[PDB]
């Protein structure tokens, strides 16, 4: 993670020795994307908004996948054979605001791989941590309420990096988009409903597994798909729609929240105590 | 139902011939409560707020129950042996705002029997009918969206009477308090969450049965109570608390609402969508 300005010779060890030890063709492509992304950050800064940690390896992954989705049955072209400029247009195309059209499996793989976050994701994760006593555990990482709530403020950039570190261990990029969506749903449930508050630690993976398992069960009732622990169907389901991904997650979060005390709140005092 | 001013001689048929044909000792006690309630309405009008249809037979029932809860193991005194004034103090005591202390089975039996409604119950039932296309069915009655939405306005007194007629067939008074609570919960879920809207008719009895069955299952996991279809435990559970009645009902309503389209809403357009 180059978090601070570094020398050409330190940056070179990071690319040819410290990070890429399996394929060095990756270091040339990653060097190609830093040059392309750097001018894109300078002249078109907003093609990279909602991105705070630009994972060049993950952005290259989004590009290899875009070549496969674009490719169709015909074999996908090798990003490596593509010309420096063709690699820049692939990047510019993947960075383009995902529009109505692509499979929601492709939208998720690109957004998750680019690590794009809905606006206010970081502020919304603060609001989830403020109303959760024991913290959020995602992919074996844990944002505990303290020392973060005590040492940080809502819009602190340091927090955005802690949220990004917490979601660091999410290996699969489409899972990062579902975890980013559970967190966006948990923020709407918590904000829309001010009475509910988490008792134990929120395991974002378990809320996602529970949502997929409900989807698995409901889709099974439609047509009994026999693929198991394959979330491809779940990822393709649109976020909002008749039975979309956002329903399953809201349900899971609400079952967890409702298993705990409902604090009587004064903003809209109950008409029933 | 005496909805309009009537003569002493018409009121007399209503009490000794038309309504009480099984025990006429009931007509003397009901006559006793109209005299007591009538001065209470005149001088202390708010001991009867949240009450629009004063069911004297149901209010006498609340009083016979208060004598049993007050009685303890020792046999409950016969309301009929009680002196006219002792019957007025029993009434004044049952009408007193239920305070923190009594079993939530007793709070419910008194409130349900007095037909007390949380403030704005009637306005909140309009809001449930406005966002439910095919209406609410309770105890074999149905508040359909039309002709009521078309012919009535939110604060119309005519609507309060239609809501009270719909909840008319609820024989058991504690069930009326749970149905009044499901309706209060459905109003908080619908209001807090503006995107969710009911697809089919809301059967308030089915939402209550599904909440009791979840409670039955969870309490069974604690201690396996063998009483079946006995809602006494559910009624005693406090409305809001660690696992209270309001959680089960919110859950049931949310499962029904989330089984339908989530209308994308513009007040807080989706950030992750
Ligand atoms: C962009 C995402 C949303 C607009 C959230 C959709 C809302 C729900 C699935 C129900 C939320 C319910 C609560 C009680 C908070
Ligand atoms: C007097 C009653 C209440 C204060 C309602 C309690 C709230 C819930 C049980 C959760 C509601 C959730 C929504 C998304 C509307």
């Amino acid at each position: 993670v180059i978090s601070n300005p570094l020398s050409p010779r330190v940056i070179q060890n990071i690319i040819y020795y410290k990070c890429n030890t399996h394929d060095e063709r990756e270091a040339v492509i990653q060097q190609e994307l830093v040059i392309h992304i750097g001018w894109i950050i300078s002249n078109n800064p907003e093609l990279f908004s909602g991105m705070l940690k630009i994972r060049i390896g993950w952005i290259i992954h989004a590009m290899e996948y875009e070549l496969q989705i674009r490719g169709g049955d015909k074999p996908a072209l090798d990003l490596y054979q593509l010309s420096p400029s063709e690699v820049k247009q692939l990047l510019l195309d993947i960075l383009q605001p995902q529009q109505n059209g692509r499979c929601w499996l492709n939208r998720r793989q690109i957004d998750g791989s680019l690590n794009r976050t809905p606006t206010g994701f970081y502020d919304r994760v603060w609001q989830i941590l403020e109303r959760t006593p024991n913290g959020i555990i995602v992919a074996g990482k844990h944002l505990p309420q303290q020392p973060t709530l005590s040492d940080m403020t809502m819009y602190e950039m340091n927090f955005s990096l802690l949220v990004e570190d917490t979601l660091g261990n999410i290996d699969q990029p489409q899972y990062r988009q579902i975890v980013v969506e559970l967190l966006m749903v948990v923020s709407i449930v918590l904000e829309r409903n001010p009475e509910l508050e988490f008792q134990d630690k929120v395991d974002l993976d378990r809320l996602v597994k529970e949502a997929f398992n409900e989807f698995q069960k409901d889709q099974s009732r439609l047509k009994e798909i026999e693929k198991q622990d394959d979330m491809t169907s779940f990822y393709n389901t649109p976020p909002l729609g008749k039975r979309g991904t956002c329903s399953y997650l809201t349900k899971a979060v609400m079952n967890l929240l409702l298993e705990g005390e409902v604090k009587p709140n004064n903003d809209d005092p109950c008409l029933i105590s």
